[PDB]
């Protein structure tokens, strides 16, 4: 019987792309992607705003960074990059602060300079107020005051929950910079896709071997699309737990709403994003869109602003980050020994943040497709390989 | 007769170096360059200091930065550059400023966060205190407390007069920022010599039908070296006052003073470069040098910093930044005016810093070279055409 596809892939953020692409490129075959949304590209989806003609995250700011060699010459194939380098300020009692904690904040804050050695001992003596050992381990690491002021709101915000009420592992380190540097990423390469994520995006699906179905739930089409195909592995990247249709429990989930405003002003707030520390201001932070292209020509008489709002998933609402407790962690392990049967049984595949029940970046989700393609994948399709 | 030298060339510095390498690689000519000083480089001159191994910038911080894509060319065929991105901070009243001027020290100097457009409207108040047309004109472009923290004592250090007593027309515009970029420069290419300025030096002066002699001044040699090569122009980059005995009078400079001291720490201020704007600090600056190169192994328990101070030059001082009086600019007109016939009757060009009474950046003096070697020279030296 000849086969319409050779692989499903399921999903069309940066893993599942990923996947597609070095399939159909690499080994000559046929791919089809299905993306349940009306676009391409998961979180990483952009849009050029109506009004203003500015190019907007969809799904919160992207920012691509890696100090993979391999991965930055991969992804250039598919896109140029800006010579942005990302910055964030952080708005606490009517006050625009340098961030993340270092000599600029700290001099701020306490209203005078403090040398890289004097800074130091600052934060030993305020740290010592409470033994790490033994509001949290946060206060144990940075002090009380700098906890208080930059760091309580933020994270009651982002997890929906008094962080007394939090668990003292979900902090192992928290740095300060003895320095002034305020660079937040500290990987070799860093940039903005010069067309946008979306241009970027498409280029990795352009090749005719691969198909995009949008609008497709894959639980909608499988028992339609894998008779026709049936020696095809299928790589997953949605929900684990919805897979298996909550059979265990649903893994617990935070979700982001954002309110997106387009401004009669030119500049907003004069950088890309700001954080708000403070728990009687709603949302986690404001982006700034135009800052993210400082080279385009963009309208100086109008801009665009996304506000960022956490909350509790409900079932419904779009999962972002994993709350990770210790009952989720076994609710994992139970679906992941699931998941070794349906790959033995099925030749279904388990990967991508969703997949795997993993907070993953871009640049983590390509690598980690890389090596499912080199080690996995690739054998298996090329080879005959066991996919086990 | 057969001559010794094609050309010879007085100082050692960017703008002759330039002239020497175009000259000697590319029209196949002997040159000979005089340098005064024990070392080639002029200013740029950069040394391991001996105690830490840290590269100093002798006689001052030296970042490269150009727009000239043909200047970015020819610099990176003597060597390498780094990702370096200058920041500078200030230091007024025992507190550390973002700095220039923009959103940042707005915010922190009168302690509250600024909209772009609310700074916009703040410095239009401040500043309405004075108007332009009719303490300086430092006040009427950015108001009375910005200048009294940022710009009084700062200018008051530099020129060594108070600023009332200093020429309006010495400030054209002083623009405040309205956003929070804080890199210091705007040109598309910076960055420091990977193996420092000393190494790029050399490299530029490496050709064997280039030939420095150190420690040597041309007013003692001139008359033995021209009847030997009695057809080669003479560039001259020392001070044009000088190279006419000063028989006009004496061009006003204005000189530094740089200390070097060694610290038995890690790490100073946490930046290259941060200034000192209170008038009672005798200096204006402090350059920590480890920070102009953190990809290099510097040791974590010991650090170099210099201290620069501002003050009047006297006969015998050495000059660096032109003081530029309306007296200085009749000097300067009866200096090139003399200058120009010196050309006519025995090849004698001028240029770089000194020889024209300029501050010119390393990228300026290495373009004022490709002019001067495109348009007056090399036509010379090749075909015969005139100098003038
Ligand atoms: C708020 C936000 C900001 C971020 N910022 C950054 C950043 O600054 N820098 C950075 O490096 N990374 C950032 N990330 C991560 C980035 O979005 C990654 O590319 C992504 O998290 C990991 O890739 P993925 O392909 O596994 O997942 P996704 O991008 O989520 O791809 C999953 C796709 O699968 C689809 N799908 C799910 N179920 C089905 C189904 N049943 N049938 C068909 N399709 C289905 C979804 O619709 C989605 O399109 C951010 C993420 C978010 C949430
Ligand atoms: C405080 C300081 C900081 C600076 N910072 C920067 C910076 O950050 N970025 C930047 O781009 N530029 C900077 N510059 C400018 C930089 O040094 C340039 O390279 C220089 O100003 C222009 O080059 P030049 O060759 O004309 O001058 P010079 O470097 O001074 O060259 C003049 C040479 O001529 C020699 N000479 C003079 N008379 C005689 C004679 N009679 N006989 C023999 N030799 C003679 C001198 O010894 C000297 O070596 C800085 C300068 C100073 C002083």
């Amino acid at each position: 019987m000849t086969a319409r596809f050779d692989l499903f892939v399921v999903g069309s953020g940066f893993f599942g792309l990923t996947i597609a692409e070095r399939v159909a490129t690499q080994l000559d075959k046929r791919v089809l992607v299905l993306e349940r949304r009306p676009h391409i590209g998961g979180n990483a989806y952009s849009e050029a705003e109506p009004q203003t003609g500015i190019e907007v995250h969809k799904y919160g700011a992207h920012l691509f960074h890696t100090s993979n060699k391999r991965v930055w010459d991969y992804v250039r194939q598919f896109t140029d990059f800006t010579d942005y380098r990302h910055r964030v300020f952080a708005m606490h009692n009517g006050q625009a602060y340098q961030f993340p904690m270092g000599l600029g904040l700290v001099s701020q804050f306490f209203g005078k300079y403090f040398t890289p050695e004097q800074a130091r001992q600052l934060i030993a003596e305020q740290a010592a107020e409470i033994d790490t050992a033994d509001e949290e381990k946060a206060i144990s690491l940075i002090g009380r005051p700098l906890y208080e002021a930059f760091v309580k709101g933020y994270t009651a915000k982002q997890w929906q929950t008094d962080p007394k009420e939090l668990p003292a592992a979900n902090i192992t380190r928290l740095p300060v910079r003895y320095t002034f540097d305020n660079r937040y990423f500290s990987d070799t390469y860093e940039g903005l896709p010069t067309d946008g994520y979306t241009a970027w995006l498409q280029n990795m699906a352009a090749d005719h071997r691969i198909e995009v179905r949008l609008n497709t739930d894959w639980f909608d089409v499988r028992g339609q699309l894998r008779p026709g195909s049936p020696a095809a592995p299928v790589v997953y990247t949605g929900p684990l737990d919805r897979y298996f249709d909550y059979a265990e429990g649903r893994l617990g989930w935070r979700t982001l709403d954002f309110e997106v405003e387009v401004l009669p002003i030119g500049d907003f707030q004069g950088t890309a994003v700001m954080n708000y520390n403070d728990l009687d201001v709603p949302y986690t932070r404001i982006h700034e869109f135009r800052h993210f292209h400082p080279e385009r020509d963009y309208p100086t008489d109008k801009t665009v602003i996304m506000r960022e709002y956490s909350r509790f998933a409900e079932d419904d609402d779009e999962p972002y980050y994993p709350i990770n407790t210790e009952a989720d962690r076994a609710l994992l392990a139970t679906y992941r020994a699931r998941a070794k049967s349906e790959t033995a049984s099925s030749k279904v595949l388990f990967g991508g943040r969703l997949g795997t029940y993993q907070y993953l970046d871009m640049h983590m989700a390509i690598a980690s497709a890389l090596n499912m393609y080199d080690n996995v994948l690739a054998p298996h399709l090329r080879d005959g390989v066991p996919l086990l």
